[PDB]
């Protein structure tokens, strides 16, 4: 029916397989309605998913939570991490899911252009500022823009989720408890493991 994740932990030590799982449910949904514009969008949440899974799967107890992870890989490629491995596919992952979160919550928010209401325009743009734009050069912006500005009227974007729109809403909101909590960890574990990087691509 739905697939919310699981709840944080007290030691904010998120599990790597059932995260990979939950995740793995969202690519799908730039399918539910997608021309291959919004692949840029997808593949940054589903080609990371995939380097991470390939990483965990090797050694499942080494890598059973995210902390693990970066903990084993900076052992691991020393002075070479953080931009390698699981570590990195994970730090562009991060913002893929970041811009989901941000970009529903604001549909949940009821944010919108007054003059385009039932376009999401707005809302895709503010997720990709509030997510991605900082680490796209001029090439890339280009690619994402060219998706953002492809996307689909909100009453389709509702109606393709829930195959009301009132009641499609507060379940969103309820899967953005969890979601945005587990990525918000997931940020400040980066900040504080010193595994975040800047460059753009
Ligand atoms: C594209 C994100 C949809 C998430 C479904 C709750």
């Amino acid at each position: 029916a739905e697939h919310l994740l699981k709840p944080l932990p007290a030691d904010k030590q998120i599990e790597t397989g059932p995260f990979l799982e939950a995740v793995s449910h969202l690519p799908p949904f730039f399918d539910c309605l997608g021309s291959p514009v919004f692949t840029p969008i997808k593949a940054v949440i589903s080609g990371n998913i995939t380097k991470i899974k390939a990483v965990y799967d090797t050694n499942p107890a080494k890598f059973r939570t995210l902390q693990n992870i970066l903990e084993v890989e900076k052992e691991m490629y020393g002075a070479e991490w953080p931009k390698v491995g699981a570590t990195l596919a994970l730090m562009w992952l991060k913002r893929g899911l970041r811009f989901i979160q941000v970009f529903l919550q604001s549909i949940c928010d009821g944010e919108r252009d007054e003059n385009h209401p039932n376009l999401i325009r707005v809302n895709a743009t503010k997720a990709y500022e509030m997510a991605l734009k900082k680490y796209h050069g001029w090439i890339v912006q280009k690619i994402f823009q060219a998706a953002l500005y492809a996307a689909p009227y909100k009453s389709d974007f509702l109606k393709a989720l829930s195959k009301t729109e009132e009641e499609c809403l507060e379940k969103i909101r309820l899967f953005l408890v969890n979601y945005t909590a587990t990525i918000d960890v997931i940020y400040e574990m980066y900040t504080q493991m010193n595994a975040e990087l800047n460059y753009k691509v």
